[PDB]
């Protein structure tokens, strides 16, 4: 059981098998997810509201980047949503979380409209201490 939060996030995508990824945000912890997602095993495409801290970022870990206009564009062309920023109100309202997609907000406060569709910062540390924990029992 994986217990670092970028090797958990790694192994809920790989088991999600979709290989289009949209990662929005260029700080420390999309820094740190960075280096788990290469071409051409993934496609990230990194999306941000502020272009040089996105094409800087992008030109670390030598991503496809774009500035965010339409996030539904961004979402129908991708199979895995990860966002990782800080947006005062969701940047990923209700009505855009498409079936068949995969949603991990990773912000401080939400990215993504919370609910059942969405998995969180804050869950992927309950599992993060789970096994934390559970690797160190027998």
């Amino acid at each position: 059981g994986k217990v670092s939060i970028p090797s958990i996030v790694y192994d809920i995508v790989r088991k999600n098998g979709g290989n289009k990824i949209l990662l929005v945000g260029n700080g420390m912890l999309a820094s740190e997810i960075a280096p788990y997602f290469s071409y051409p095993q993934y496609k990230v495409t990194v999306a941000g509201r502020n272009i040089d801290h996105v094409r800087a970022f992008a030109e670390k870990y030598e991503y496809e980047y774009v500035l965010i206009n339409d996030i539904d564009s961004l979402i129908k062309n991708n199979d895995v949503i990860i966002t990782a920023t800080s947006s005062k109100t969701p940047i990923v309202e209700e009505r855009s979380l498409m079936p068949g997609k995969l949603f991990i907000d990773l912000g401080n406060p939400p990215n993504i409209e919370r609910g059942n569709n969405v998995i969180t910062l804050d869950e992927i540390y309950e599992i993060s201490k789970k096994n934390e924990m559970l690797r160190e029992e027998k």
